[PDB]
């Protein structure tokens, strides 16, 4: 019974960033400050332990209380699967509160108690296709700090910088409100004729515009960017139209891929499959609930002869990278000009993605998620 | 370098049995004989060992020199995927001669060799969804033999044999040719009433016949099944035309599952998804290349909402089963009256597969594939 979970932990600590949100949940750059953030530790009748890291309010106690324990104390942990469809037909009669945030940790948590307790990086147990991938620099949404992201020169002049770190492919999240004049379609289409100009023809080139432009401006954006031989255009509608998304596909000839947002998991997304909405499909640990059913909407992909790329950074999206042949990049960002990404987090002793001179981000040859945790940080730094 | 491949070993061994092939392949019971039989070993540097059995002429010579040690030795073990993309890469230009057969033992002796490694049951190391599941009893193809499943009756009979076993679904694969007579759509069903009246409304019944009726007969045979409450009708026509199932499934109220013998592993199965030539998805680990993209199928049918049901017995299918949800039964056959299939094979120490009374096959607790191999056996009955 040494694989049978005893626990379900929860540790709030504050970690010094300069990273904020402003109102809509953009990021910027701006003072350093401290953040909660939250560790959930999973530990099974041996004392082997798996950790994953998410806000506090999708691991607070009344998550973890009515729904987390409830399906995972007492079960054998290598029950990924049952404990996942467990956790998701609770989700309907939830009040709204079990999200796929919740279960996305705790999946993530649960992959990296049987990496450690075997001693196996969690893409090397899934399978493992690639020990190395390329990049992308994804960087933050644009902004209105001078020489930071508040004009189309300051994309180019930091895809400038991209490029000579050894970035392979750039992707631009362009100006979204409250940006005070956003968002405004001729504006994105300058930003991204600024960085072709100034990184030339060979890096890949992708924008993730304003989430929610009407179907006449996201068309006008798509137009522009086919002129400048864009990869792709991500989430420029919103996602809760697979029929807008069909539409804008049809019409245009760069590539859509989406959706990233919305709900329901791998069943919607074969939906997006189903009726063209797309042509590049895309998944997220965050966004689907999880690594598992990340692999599921990796899998689903493949089988159209369709990629999938991953949203996000950090570990459990890069194992999926790692796991997986039909995912172009892993995405690595967010990025500003203010910012150096290599600095990590106060509370890992080194990164995850560590990314070479050539663009190249190699796994860690460390056991689970391989997040290289610094708890002694974590128990100086306590909240509750 | 632990986990590094270092040999690709094939032992040919002769087994005692009572199964005979037909001309066109179909199993029935005959005289006791002895069968060749091989073995599939993969060997690491720290000397850890996985296993996986297959007939002699898909792991002979000329595929294990010319493709299987080229992709395997020298690689690390873990790298599942990439070496299942390696092998699946080369197959357009093998001549032939690499066929999904060969990939499929070779992935399930990759399988184990993890499991193994790290003394966990291939399940687990997946993710399990379920330790138990219900079996359906798959009957062998008619045949002419008196007693045992020459007439309706016979089926009828055997079906009491089946019930009173635990079973609580049964599926007759009924008469095919070099059967003198066959196939008749007529006596099909007239197998099928038979099998309804012995068992009564609420045992499972499901019907794969002939292989290749035309759609015509199809049709008969389905509008007949309707009749008597079955759950399934799979493959009753030539699986290389899609566009037959889909008018069968739009024409037949019972549902179609499929494809089973089709190529294209889970590449070709999205397209009967997307066509919508059948109601109910199937895959195998013979049939699709291994359990590795068995996995991605089940993935493919769960995104639809579809269930997707596992064709084949053995360890290397029952552990696919275990790992999943969508799918309702493990395949356990072929069975015969003239057969235990209790006794399991003379090269097995025990069942992989065994069922209680109640008809669940329970999934042995043993590191990888879990089959409980008689090296002493097979070594006293070595051929080549
Ligand atoms: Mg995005
Ligand atoms: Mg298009
Ligand atoms: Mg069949
Ligand atoms: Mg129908
Ligand atoms: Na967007
Ligand atoms: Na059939």
């Amino acid at each position: 019974s040494h694989m049978i979970i005893t626990d379900v932990e929860v540790r709030v600590f504050r970690t010094t960033t300069r990273r904020h949100s402003d109102s809509a949940g953009h990021a910027h750059p701006g003072p350093a400050h401290q953040v909660e953030q939250a560790m959930l530790t999973v530990r099974t009748e041996d004392g082997q332990e798996g950790h994953s890291f998410t806000a506090p309010e999708i691991v607070r106690p009344h998550v973890i209380e009515k729904f987390v324990k409830k399906v995972l104390i007492g079960e054998d942990h290598r029950d990924r699967e049952r404990l996942w469809q467990d956790l998701a037909h609770w989700q309907r009669g939830s009040a709204a509160q079990l999200t796929d945030r919740t279960l996305a940790v705790v999946d993530c948590a649960l992959w990296d108690l049987a990496g450690r307790s075997l001693g196996q990086p969690v893409y090397k147990l899934i399978g493992g296709y690639r020990d190395k991938v390329l990049a992308y620099g994804s960087i933050m949404c644009g902004d209105e700090l001078e020489g930071g992201l508040a004009t189309p020169e300051d994309y180019g002049r930091f895809a400038e910088t991209l490029v000579k770190r050894g970035y392979k492919g750039i992707k631009l999240h362009t100006w979204m409100p409250p940006v005070s004049w956003a968002p405004d379609v001729k504006m994105d289409l300058k930003a991204c004729a600024a960085v072709r100009e100034a990184v030339g023809p060979d890096i890949r080139l992708m924008i993730d515009a304003f989430h929610w432009y009407s179907r006449t401006d996201a068309l006008a954006l798509g137009r522009g960017l086919e002129k400048l031989g864009f990869d792709w255009i991500e989430e420029p509608m919103d996602e809760q139209s697979l029929s807008s998304y069909k539409w804008l596909s049809d019409n245009l000839d760069i590539p859509v891929v989406g959706p990233e947002s919305a709900a329901g998991k791998h069943w919607h997304r074969a939906e997006w499959i189903k009726a063209g909405a797309c042509d590049i499909l895309r998944t997220g640990v965050n966004d689907v609930g999880g690594i598992t059913p990340a692999l599921k909407t990796m899998h689903l992909a493949e089988a159209f002869g369709m990629e999938c790329e991953v949203h996000g950074n950090t570990a459990m999206n890069l194992h999926v990278v790692a796991a997986t042949k039909n995912c172009r990049w892993y995405e690595r960002g967010l990025l500003h000009p203010f910012l150096e990404y290599d600095d990590g987090h106060d509370y890992l002793k080194s990164l995850s993605d560590p990314m070479d001179r050539d663009g190249f981000v190699h796994v860690p040859d460390r056991p689970g998620l391989g997040e290289d945790i610094d708890f002694t940080f974590i128990d100086n730094n306590r909240v509750r």
